[PDB]
RNA sequence: GGACCUACUACGAGCGCCAUUGCACUCCGGCGCCACGGGGGGUCC
RNA sequence: GGACCUACUACGAGCGCCAUUGCACUCCGGCGCCACGGGGGGUCC
């Protein structure tokens, strides 16, 4: 599987919820684990529904794949992974993630 | 018991519209929330009412988002005195 | 090697006891679901090993993934997934208790 | 809390548990942050769910508030702090 | 001190249910169930 | 209808400081900073 890594793979998340509704509902919700630089989170309607949430150190990252696992949010429990190495700023310039 | 929960020590700094869908975002699992009123007012501010539709719901949700931390906030749940509007 | 619902984990502290050690797993790994058994070797030579056996490969899958390398018992613990049937056949035989 | 102790104050653990099996779970997950001390536990009412781990050095206490904040301790997310008086056994060392 | 019985007894354990989110280091919340321990009473070596 | 302004206005918004842990279901604590939008008054094509 995936090393550890300043930032953490959401998906399983519903995906009827808006882009901006969302971003600072995780915001919401990630932020008593330490200072989050950017969450990126899919863009269009159709896509699973994933996101990226970038801690600033990677114990925050360690701490939210541990207590915030299955979480139930938004009547859908979230599946947090590690995230691939450089995923997060791939899926930026690519532009599938705001 | 009742109905709708009386939540508080709430991050007074974030605005009414991403409180309310935020809390929505968090509760939704524990049953059907028919409104959930927020107000920046002097008295109230900080705090939130969700209104469940069984009080079976609103138990397991201050059993299980008690000292919940909210916006690095642990959120204060309790009961209300009162019902509310609906009957 | 694919998914199973049991989870093998070694480099496991040798001087605490079988039993203080089962409880000690499932004060750990009950959080991504449902646990079968725990099974813990006995055996001297296997020294250091578990298994810990899930109701849904779901949950085995992300306790991999939260707790590789977790230190347990100053003893970073090391994860992977159990080899088949390898769990009940050590435990049709007395390996694992 | 915002200042550090050498104790960690921690609360929303699961009163199910036995005093015995649930020190030896904490030492389980806190022995890897330094030397501990004792580990103090009250199933009372009044200290019900809490527990306290005195460390001998404080790096170990922060690295520890820092490591196990919100980790889910027995299906439970354990919600830590810092003590607010050094303990007595502590306070044995630095004469208070 | 042991082994086997009991129209006895819930003091501990151990089970559940209710309440408690509580900063300690001078035990100690509340019921209910259950004689596994103990405690009585009894047949023996 | 456009553009280039204002010795005007903080009506919306958006920033910090202070005070605030408060039980409601019509409703708005207090200064400061800022014309992004607006609103006036203008000079032109």
């Amino acid at each position: 599987e995936t090393r550890p890594n300043h930032t953490i793979y959401i998906n399983n998340l519903n995906e009827k919820i808006k882009k901006d509704e969302l971003k600072k509902s995780l915001y919401a919700i990630f932020s008593q684990f330490g200072q989050i630089l950017d969450i990126l989170v899919s863009r269009s309607l159709k896509m699973r529904g994933q996101a990226f949430v970038i801690f600033k150190e990677v114990s925050s990252a360690t701490n939210a794949l541990r207590s915030m696992q299955g979480f139930p949010f938004y009547d859908k429990p979230m599946r947090i992974q590690y995230a691939k190495t450089d995923s997060d700023i791939i899926a930026k310039m690519k532009g599938t993630f705001v």
